[PDB]
């Protein structure tokens, strides 16, 4: 195999014929390097973002990916120009992973039930690394997992304090912003490729009156999203 080890180590996280699963996820991976800038800025908005309820584990970065899918550009193109774009965590459980990628982030059927849904079937994500990490259910026993950067065309936030349990916007809304009273610091907040990465230090957000401790950023069509990066992540305890 010509790929580099950290891509077939990956590979082998992922599905368990190293290059047959790697072309099977019609997905353009590469390393990113441990000494580059792009690193540095992911690692720093891994450790500013790392809410202080979610004190049972403590991460650290192991790899980071830039990972391209296969017509995810083309089809996220209209939502280019589209402002208040901003890099956004997204964790799941790291067996879903192979299909993320193949088939990328899918909202849930139209007829499934709704609840459980804090705000409708859609594609979420978080601003705090640690509230999407919780999500790769990652354990002493595999205390390794998965998570995604992606740039989300967020255009005008319908903004909420509570839970909706509905897929549908007012028109002139392109996605929901849950308010957490904790968010990233915005005087910290850097433009990279012209996406807002919020990587700035928790800070209270104003907000008393909501259920949210940290906010989440909700969207309802899959190519407002553009799947940017990949990150293996320690879990210590
Ligand atoms: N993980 C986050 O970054 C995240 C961040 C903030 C709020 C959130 N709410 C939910 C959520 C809300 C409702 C249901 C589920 C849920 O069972 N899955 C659906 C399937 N799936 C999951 N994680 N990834 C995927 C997949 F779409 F790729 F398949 C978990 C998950 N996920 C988040």
């Amino acid at each position: 195999s010509k790929l580099p080890k950290p891509v077939q180590d990956l590979i082998k996280m992922i599905f368990g014929p190293i290059d047959v699963n790697y072309e099977k996820l019609k997905t353009d991976i590469k390393v990113v390097d441990r000494d580059s800038e792009e690193a540095e800025i992911i690692r720093k908005y891994v450790k500013n973002t790392h809410a202080t309820t979610h004190n049972a584990y403590d991460l650290e970065v192991i790899d980071i990916f830039k990972i391209e899918r296969e017509g995810e550009c083309q089809r996220y193109k209209p939502f280019k120009q589209l402002h208040n774009r901003r890099l956004l965590w997204h964790g799941s459980r790291t067996t879903n992973f192979a299909g993320i990628l193949s088939q990328g982030l899918r909202i849930a059927p139209p007829e499934a039930p709704v609840t459980g849904y804090m705000f409708g079937k859609g594609i979420y994500f978080a601003d705090m690394v640690s509230k999407s990490a919780n999500y790769c259910h990652t354990s002493q026993g595999d205390p390794i997992g998965l998570i995604l950067l992606g740039e989300v065309a967020l255009g005008n936030m319908y903004e909420l304090k509570h839970a909706s349990h509905i897929s549908k916007l007012p028109k002139g809304k392109h996605s929901v912003k849950g308010l957490g009273k904790t968010t990233p610091d915005p005087s910290a907040n850097i433009s990279l490729d012209g996406v807002d990465v919020p990587l700035g230090t928790g800070i209270s957000s104003g907000v008393n009156d909501t259920s949210l401790l940290y906010n989440e950023y909700i969207v309802y069509d899959i190519a407002q999203v553009n799947l940017k990066y990949l990150l293996k992540l320690k879990f210590n305890f």
